[PDB]
């Protein structure tokens, strides 16, 4: 099985994890770390290194690979956040897609009912879409990324779960992301605009005219496409209920301060990302936006689609902090 | 220009890098760093993050890209070592390309004549193909960020650029590396075994069958092709000119301990390169060889590629010590 190839290869790679069988997941090797809440997240594979990429101190516990594309079951995310719980609550991050929702949720269920401390964060970053194939609302994308750092950051300074997942719900409403592919994990000089991390359809097909006017582009859908109102149910674990909320997101607009995540989909080099974030910061320049930190990269992927995507995220000094705080994780490092 | 303009995106991400216009080149912004001898590489724009995503404290104090698969001209060379020279001499890094020997050897020599002390360093670990198109003896790549790492260190210690120097050339008679492409930056379902980083044919075209084949063949060539005996010419600065040196490798055997990098060429998912490194353990750990330390990710790329190489690298505990010593660079972080 070449995925189980491929994880025993990210566990021989990285003493700093744990691989375990029966069933299948991650966690960071020292983990159960008592009296911290403890983070977890899980996904199909084929987005490497989201998520097991990110797990280790100051991010994730620990994370439930699925096949390929598809959401890990029940059991594996049960088992994991057993293995992680350090006493003061887990903490599960969905992305927000049809299979993950269900799983995660069952999951949660599942672990309440046995006496763990858990609640739930669901990221709907994508703001191209609204009811994909796979997602009642927006697709939960890279933002993902970004909000897992800092809520892994005020998880391991000792923050409450009822702290980390506040944070994490008001982060999500404040990322926003999109992703374009010029081919799959086609058309001949065309993108599909907006497109999705399962390889989704986007808002359209259109023309590749240059790197600068596809920036423009996803660039502007951000500006427009920022507002935002739906429901996220999220576990309320006094009452033993999902508890439906209405959230609310505010456009990007002149004044913000953003951490900007320029990613690479698959097969984008390194040198396209740059010359894409240069474009980025005149736009966001040009529209009153101070980028005050950024990560270019491969790390929310499609397996080998040729595309990228660009996510904004607006913070202030307290979430500075919590971003520059030391993370020690395979795709993330610094003391700083 | 897109060229321009990916610099400038490389240079608004990363406030520790400096820019320089006329001629065009990267240093640390904190260079000349005073007391220490200073480490600089370059060569054609195309296999970034190789070298100015390894511009920092613990690696180079400065970087030359060209335009793309092209060396930097000598102009670049000599005004980013005069930028970088701390007092304690110049050491350079420089791929086996005809492009690349003939401009850092031609900016070595305007070094010597404006009073700087210099040396180099040749480096020619892929084991491929003996005198292939653009290289006379065997071609440089990937070992380049290893040696990169470790002569850094060294330097950062405050060795002399003569034990810096005579590091480099131990490391380059130790290291060792394959790269293969299943598709270029052709054929159905085949492979270009053996294939140069800018895209020189291999060995041979040959069908790809799995990956675990692929990484056997790819091994196995590492194993046999390790003996090597050819002239590598170095600056000697006390006499002021060239010194042809006999260099001698050794095959790799049982009993040896090495650092491991298995590079993505371009378009290669992570999920792959770890099913990779999964084949590469079983097969090192048969033929008697320790792998101590490892590389997993993009460091050394051909535009988008399709493909990946791996090398292996002798050390010792010495060695090891200046790779778990602290690096600061955007494409490689770790401290103490």
């Amino acid at each position: 099985q070449v995925l189980d190839e491929q994880l025993a290869g990210l566990a021989k790679a990285h003493p700093s994890l744990t691989l375990h069988q029966d069933p299948v997941y991650v966690t960071r090797a020292d983990a159960p770390v008592a009296g911290k809440v403890a983070l977890l997240s899980g996904g199909g594979s084929g987005h490497e290194p989201m998520h097991c990429g990110y797990i280790g101190q100051g991010m994730l516990s620990g994370a439930c690979p699925g096949e390929i594309f598809t959401s890990p079951t029940p059991d594996k995310i049960f088992e994991c956040a057993m293995q992680v719980d350090g006493g003061e609550g887990v903490l599960l991050i969905i992305k927000n897609y049809t299979g993950d929702i269900l799983n995660f949720e069952t999951a949660t269920e599942l672990l309440h009912d046995s006496g763990v401390k858990v609640t739930t964060v669901v990221i709907d970053d994508d703001v191209a879409v609204k009811d994909s194939l796979y997602t009642a609302g927006r697709r939960g994308v890279a933002n993902t990324v970004l909000i897992e750092k800092l809520v892994g950051a005020a998880a391991e300074r000792g923050d409450s779960l009822d702290a980390c997942a506040e944070l994490g719900r008001k982060l999500n409403n404040q990322g926003h992301s999109i992703g374009i592919a010029l081919g799959a994990c086609l058309a001949d000089n065309e993108m599909e605009f907006g497109v999705g991390i399962h390889g989704e359809p986007g808002i359209d097909r259109r023309p590749f005219s240059s790197l600068d006017n596809t920036v423009d582009e996803m660039f502007d859908t951000l500006l427009v496409n920022g507002s935002y109102h739906r429901t996220l149910r999220f576990w309320d674990y006094q009452q033993g209920s999902w508890q439906e909320e209405q959230q609310t997101k505010q456009p990007l607009q002149s004044g913000d301060r953003v951490i900007a995540l320029v990613n690479n989909l698959g097969a984008t080099p390194l040198s396209e990302l740059y010359g894409v974030y240069n474009r980025l910061t005149t736009r966001c320049q040009q529209a009153g936006l101070t980028i005050e930190r950024n990560l270019i990269g491969a790390y929310c992927t499609s397996l080998d689609m040729t595309g990228f995507s660009i996510t904004l995220l607006k913070v202030d000094d307290e979430t500075l902090a919590l971003w520059d705080a030391p993370v020690h994780t395979p795709a993330l490092n610094w003391g700083k």
